[PDB]
């Protein structure tokens, strides 16, 4: 199920989860004419793409982190039920770099239905799997 | 199996391949101390990353 979500602190930035996410960035075309690459949004406005990832095959759930830094840092969770944390803006002085790319793998094999960050805290995720045996099928 | 190559073009920029593939480049340390997150390649060498992927698994 492909889906569009804007960036939680900038206007102009969004991002497209399909087989590959692509992170753009939104322009004004109205003084100027149809830039190189870039997709005509509107009959003034231009969207530039920024970036592109094809890490996430079989992508199920995403999600956005709420903090200000990183810049586009986001979750997916696959097919699998391992829930991976991705970045996508240009970052060379990542805070806490250790978190770029970690991966939480469920104790049993099964996909994950929903993710989500937690407002109050940004450290909090909370991720609904599928039914289990007799496993727990909400995990923060 | 895992290797290093050098950028071909560039002489400060390498990559190592792994289960995640690492690109880093080469900076000077021999007049300062050691920069936070900078590998210290040699006693005043330093290596920066400049980019992570895991896009490629059993690479």
């Amino acid at each position: 199920k492909p889906d569009i979500l804007w960036a939680p602190h900038h206007v102009d930035r969004f991002v497209v989860c399909d087989s590959e996410l692509s992170l753009y960035h939104v322009e004004s075309t109205v003084n100027s004419e149809l830039k190189a690459g870039s997709l005509r949004l509107s009959e003034d406005s231009a969207a530039t793409l920024l970036s592109i990832n094809s890490d996430t095959p079989y992508m199920k759930c995403v999600a956005w982190y709420l903090n200000y830094d990183p810049e586009c840092l986001l979750a997916v969770g696959q097919a699998n039920g391992r829930v991976v944390l991705t970045s996508l803006g240009q970052d060379h002085n990542s805070k806490f770099k250790d978190l770029i790319g970690k991966e939480f793998v469920p104790k049993h094999a099964r996909q994950c239905n929903t993710l989500a960050w937690n407002p109050l805290d940004s450290n909090w995720l909370a991720a609904g799997l599928d039914k289990h045996r007799a496993d727990f099928s909400v995990l923060i």
